[PDB]
């Protein structure tokens, strides 16, 4: 498989302006006839390259005449001679029950349903299958009635008939120019839940939300949600939908978490159903989260798409900024904030340290499916926010507004973006734009310096990006760097010099810069990088003292949290160094002290105080260590969790029962009380054995939603409490003909810390509700147990090396992207130790010597073992 270059960007020969598809709906046999208008830009010796994959050509009309100046090559239909404009007309076949990489049509349960992005329309017909080329569909569908009752595609449904045999057919129309990746269809039986949101313009659209018979009941959190994120886009962004239907379909059998699929989105059904004794309010945040952004999606993505896949983040950057901005100004700013942050520096500042590091805007892909990333999506996201930090609320919605003016209808790319955000507000972005084209997180050094003689405090700011596996040179960034200064009563310091006051943003543009403030009577303790006004890595020597100041006195809860996570980095790497040497946990008193205060303050937001309790992951603790010791990582974690059990016992006892609410309500404050609730309960679960047990056991019995269930089963297994068998057969014996309510369960499997937890996720490779066949029980089982159990995943036999071996054997024939997606751990070898590299080395070693290899683990496999 060969790499494509975004530097070998050009225009297309050919352009497709408009494309009648007709589906004959068949499982086992589908019938494709697409007749596509076209026209040449290029040269007449230039052929037509059409992209296709695992078709059966039927076919090649061309104005009607049959064509015979044509060749198939590799992933192509090339054919020659042709005129300036004429009409195409490709029949093909294809067959959606062989398709498990659920890429192109293929079969979600009984239904039929389509994947094409980025590259699956090829896998439908012959087409050119890019998406700088845009055109008007319309969608013809003929099927079985009684099996395909509904028969959905893009836009509006302009015709219908039936025919004999049983069959009918429907028509849909979509006047929005688009690339394929767009294309949408399904097939299939279904409730349907019908709405109806009225636009600021007065625009009456129907809203249809496409479930599995049964599962009514499920889907109203998610309407709600569609309606919030329609009314949302209005009041802050100024944006109406462009069409009269809005459809949702819920399928299970999904690769991704859902689909911008235009006036059609589809939806992995774990971001639509949900029902208070099934889900979390992690699940309703993210039902919320996910409709939102597919819903932005209709305008920064599909009314302005992506000239090229290289181009990828102009969509998803920007549309995650939005979903952020939407759930922040719907919830807790804070909390967004801070698991945001926890995200970027716990995940992918991994990633930027990887061999798969890249720029959000990529130069190089072999497989586009490979760079759905933590990176192009999350440091995406960072990087829209920086502008924004830069350009203030206002100018920034100005330069959305020039933005779909100069590009609404069309294609573009991220300089585009760039360029309307410089107009617009007079912002010179040229710098800026270096953010696109480097890879890896810059590391930003803070010195600093108080002249009481002056009254002046000198901050010393420097940056370097360490060299990534994939860019040697690197170079210094834009960096938007945000501080505050606190005096001793924690009022904040007016910055200013010569008599004039100064942006609290610094613009932080050189190797290295020093930055002079007068008039600054005490000797401030600062906010440094307040609210992670870039994604960098922040080196300043703080003293804890400063730090249990800041998580007092500072102005945002953000800088509040962000203080706290520095006095634990601190703590926590000394406890893995004395783990390596056979030593208990140390921690000074007035650390515990610090979370006592937190736990005991009576006007602190329970939301934030929920967040400071809650200790960094394991892989956020991992970004503390070049080499990552994932054993000593765990334990520690775990020592940490009972050294704060037993200092702070009663205090968290008292408010966890404080906390406590009868009446259930998906709303802001009650989330928040009840993810301090469950907090609590966490570190009460590694206390006195017995109360724990009595605690937990008795939640989970009581309890009258699965947030509470699900935080006690939870405890009980990572505690490894004594009611914890019991609970789970009690889990299981309830809920395991439900799928997405038993990957909850699988995940516990997986992440426990029990000595034989590889067995057990051995044995449930034959539990009843598994199967390799769904991404979301690998996901869940697999995926868990590699990704986010490193402590086990990491044994020092290699066992979890050859078990995620075995599991991807199997899925790179069935699934290449899930494959992808579960090898991912294994690409991190460089990060641990000798022994557990060679092991890693000779897995990865064994996993490319497969006989049919997928480019989408070749590119990484390649990548991790230079
Ligand atoms: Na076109
Ligand atoms: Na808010
Ligand atoms: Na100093
Ligand atoms: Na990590
Ligand atoms: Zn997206």
């Amino acid at each position: 498989p060969q790499a494509k270059y975004r530097h070998d960007y050009r225009a297309p020969d050919y352009q497709i302006t408009d494309i009648d598809l007709t589906f004959d709906l068949d499982a086992q046999k589908t019938v494709v006839t697409a007749v596509s208008q076209a026209v040449r830009h290029g040269a007449s010796d230039a052929p037509l390259r059409l992209n296709g994959e695992d078709l059966k050509l039927v076919s090649v009309h061309i104005n009607d005449e049959p064509w015979t100046a044509w060749k198939e090559e590799e992933g192509a239909l090339v054919i020659s001679n042709l005129p300036e404009r004429f009409t195409l007309k490709i029949i093909n076949e294809i067959s959606p029950a062989a398709n498990t990489a659920l890429e192109g049509l293929y079969q979600s349960g009984d239904a039929l349903c389509t994947q094409c992005e980025a590259e699956g329309f090829r896998h439908i017909t012959y087409y050119l299958d890019r998406p700088d080329v845009l055109a008007r569909f319309t969608t013809k569908i003929i099927a079985d009635k009684i099996k395909y009752p509904f028969l959905l595609s893009n836009g509006n449904r302009v015709a219908q008939g039936e025919l004999e045999n049983g069959r009918h057919w429907v028509q849909w129309q979509d006047p929005f120019p688009k690339p394929c990746y767009l294309f949408a269809l399904v097939a299939g039986d279904f409730d349907v839940l019908r709405d109806t949101f009225t636009t600021r313009s007065g625009r009456e659209v129907a809203l249809e939300l496409y479930v599995d018979r049964g599962n009514l009941d499920r889907a109203p959190w998610a309407m709600t949600s569609l309606k919030n994120s329609m009314k949302w886009d209005e009041e802050r962004f100024g944006l109406e939908y462009d069409l009269d239907i809005y459809m949702i379909v819920a399928v299970d059998f999904f690769n991704m978490g859902a689909m911008e699929n235009k006036g059609l989105n589809i939806f992995n059904s774990k971001y639509v159903l949900a029902r208070t004794d099934t889900a979390t309010d992690k699940d309703y945040l993210d039902i919320e989260r996910v409709i939102g952004h597919e819903y932005f999606h209709n305008w920064t993505g599909n009314r302005v798409t992506c000239r090229d896949w290289f181009q990828l983040s102009l969509k998803e950057g920007l549309t995650v900024f939005r979903d952020q901005e939407f759930s922040s100004d719907l919830g807790s700013r804070a909390v967004n904030r801070i698991n945001n942050v926890r995200t970027m520096r716990g995940l992918q500042f991994a990633e930027d340290a990887s061999p798969m590091a890249h720029p959000i805007r990529p130069d190089m892909v072999i497989e586009m499916n490979n760079f759905y990333t933590l990176t192009v999506y999350e440091k995406g996201a960072e990087v829209i926010r920086m502008i924004h930090t830069l350009l203030g609320e206002e100018n920034f919605q100005k330069g959305m507004q020039l933005y779909f003016e100069r590009h609404d209808g069309s294609a573009a790319t991220c300089d585009d973006f760039v360029q309307a955000m410089e107009d617009a507000s007079n912002v010179d972005l040229s710098h800026f734009r270096r953010w696109y084209s480097q890879s890896g997180t810059p590391i930003v050094t803070v010195k600093d310096d108080y002249n009481p003689e002056t009254e002046q405090y000198t901050l010393t700011i420097s940056q370097r990006t360490p060299a990534t596996p994939d860019q040697a040179e690197k170079q210094p960034l834009h960096i938007p760097f945000a501080i505050e200064l606190y005096d001793n009563e924690g009022k904040v310091i007016p910055l200013q010099k010569g008599g004039h006051p100064v942006n609290s943003v610094l613009n932080v543009t050189q190797a290295e810069q020093t930055f002079v403030f007068d008039n600054v009577y005490f000797q401030p303790v600062p906010a440094l990088l307040c609210e992670f006004s870039a994604p960098v890595k922040l080196e300043y020597k703080w003293s804890d003292q400063q730090l249990t100041f800041l998580m007092r006195h500072a102005r945002n809860d953000f800088s509040r949290w962000d203080a706290a996570q520095s006095l634990l980095a601190t703590y926590i790497k000394l406890n893995v160094a004395r783990h390596q040497q056979g030593q208990p946990l140390s921690l000074p008193v007035h650390v515990a002290d610090a979370f006592r205060a937190v736990l005991l303050d009576e006007k602190i937001d329970p939301a934030l105080a929920a967040e400071i309790l809650t200790l960094p992951s394991v892989n956020e603790m991992a970004e503390l260590f070049d080499i990552i010791d994932p054993i000593a990582i765990a334990e520690v974690r775990e020592a940490l969790t009972r050294t704060l059990a037993t200092e702070l016992a009663d205090e968290l006892l008292a408010i966890y029962n404080a906390n406590y609410q009868s009446e259930y309500r998906v709303e802001h404050e009650d989330i928040a009380k009840r993810t301090l609730r469950n907090a609590c309960l966490r570190f009460l679960a590694f206390g006195e054995t017995h109360l724990a047990d009595v605690l937990v056991s008795k939640q989970f019995h009581e309890a009258n939603n699965m947030t509470d269930a699900l935080a006690a089963l939870s405890a009980a297994v990572a505690a490894q409490l004594p009611c914890r068998d019991a609970l789970m057969q009690e889990y299981d014996d309830k809920w395991h003909q439900n799928g997405l309510v038993m990957d909850k369960w699988f995940i516990l499997q997986a992440t426990s810390p029990a000595a034989n937890v590889l067995e057990t996720v051995r044995g449930l490779l034959q539990h009843r509700s598994f199967t390799m066949s769904n991404p979301n029980r690998i996901r869940s089982l697999i995926g868990a147990f590699a990704g986010s159990n490193p402590a086990a995943f990491h044994a020092e036999d290699g066992s979890g090396y050859l078990f995620l071996v075995e599991m991807l054997t199997d899925l790179n024939s069935r699934n290449p992207q899930v494959a992808s997606r579960l090898i991912e751990p294994l690409i991190r070898l460089k990060r641990y130790d000798a022994k557990r590299q060679e092991k890693m080395r000779a897995a990865l070693e064994q996993l490319k010597g497969l006989e049919n290899l997928s480019g989408d683990l070749y590119e990484k496999i390649t990548k991790a073992l230079a």
